[PDB]
């Protein structure tokens, strides 16, 4: 069984809602209930998987204080295969960040996103240091 448009877009916000809300929550959540026990997480070239997580949701936790504004533009399933695009705006800055997604038994499996040149470095601090 897999998931419409909606219902992603439902599971996005609430994930969103939390990390805003209740982040301890939301890390609880995320690798308890969204993510699968063998998650892989492709950020560019750098691979995150359950070894990073702990650190890793907690950067999340704290990068999300950055933004004034945060909303899902684009949902697209495709089976299993899931595409979701949220733009995150602060002061007419504005970040896109868009995640191709792969779920099993109702968690994801894979995450892969694309980094442009000049973000290599954060993510490589961040793989460096989760």
């Amino acid at each position: 069984s897999h998931m419409s448009r909606e219902e992603i877009r439902k599971v996005v916000e609430e994930y969103i809602r939390l990390l805003y809300t209740d982040p301890d929550q939301f890390k609880k959540a995320a690798r308890d209930k969204l993510l699968s026990p063998d998650v892989r997480i492709e950020i560019g070239n750098y691979t995150f998987d359950s070894r990073n997580l702990d650190r890793f949701l907690d950067a999340m936790q704290e990068w999300a204080s950055r933004y004034d504004r945060v909303e899902i533009r684009k949902v697209q399933v495709d089976g299993n295969h899931v595409r979701v695009e949220i733009e995150l705006e602060s002061n007419g800055k504005k970040w896109t960040f868009e995640i191709e997604v792969e779920v099993r038994n109702g968690k994801i499996k894979r995450i892969r996103q694309q980094v442009d040149p000049e973000y290599k470095k954060v993510v490589q601090n961040l793989w460096n240091n989760t």
